[PDB]
């Protein structure tokens, strides 16, 4: 059923309400996802406030239902099975030697559109650290995202480490702890252990005057065979 919502291109909306060290800001995104290819095309714009953190630090927060699950792994796609009612995605992101983000998002269909609505709270960041200091390069690495079932919560537990390249030529690590729980009461797929292989390319719209991020992502599930 939920799988059948993803047989072609699906429009996406994203809304983020952010507060990092008391600096408040809002981000809106739009574009589309095609789970057939595991491909996301999105543009994010700062709608309110000044962006207090580098755009790359927000990529993981700003829809893993668009992951490509190969035919042999379709019994392991929690993200789609939760749809259309959707899932709650919660994270803590620990920036090594710096502050942490705590996020709560609802990912669900609002009519014909997959919508990611997020609240982010960031605390205990250093004024002269890599995040508030804006020392991260505008680029993104490929990552593996590790997934296991949480039978107790009728969802999944997700863990991974993001590597943010610093302008100095070193790496700022961001340790992600994630849990996903269905919104609806209906049955969901609890997967065997597996991962998502992710690739992200960040760019700018030459015609866009506001602070913004254009993002292209490819995501494929693997690890079962």
């Amino acid at each position: 059923k939920g799988e059948e919502l993803f047989t072609g291109v699906v429009p996406i909306l994203v809304e983020l309400d952010g507060d990092v060290n008391g600096h408040k800001f809002s981000v809106s995104g739009e574009g589309e996802g095609d789970a057939t290819y595991g491909k996301l095309t999105l543009k994010f714009i700062l709608t309110t406030g000044k962006l207090p953190v580098p755009w790359p630090t927000l990529v993981t927060t700003l829809v893993q239902c668009f992951s490509r699950y190969p035919d042999h792994m379709k019994q392991h796609d929690f993200f789609k099975s939760a749809m259309p009612e959707g899932y709650v995605q919660e994270r803590t992101i620990f920036f090594k030697d710096d502050g942490n983000y705590k996020t709560r998002a609802e990912v669900k269909f609002e009519g014909d559109t997959l919508v990611n609505r997020i609240e982010l709270k960031g605390i205990d960041f250093k004024e002269d650290g890599n995040i508030l200091g804006h020392k991260l390069e505008y680029n993104y690495n490929s990552h593996n995202v590790y997934i296991m079932a949480d039978k107790q919560k009728n969802g999944i537990k997700v863990n991974f480490k993001i590597r943010h390249n610093i302008e100095d030529g070193c790496v700022q690590l961001a340790d992600h702890y994630q849990q996903n729980t269905p919104i609806g009461d209906g049955p969901v797929l609890l997967p065997d252990n597996h991962y998502l292989s992710t690739q992200s390319a960040l760019s700018k719209d030459p015609n866009e005057k506001r602070d913004h991020m254009v993002l292209l992502e490819f995501v494929t599930a693997a690890g079962i065979t």
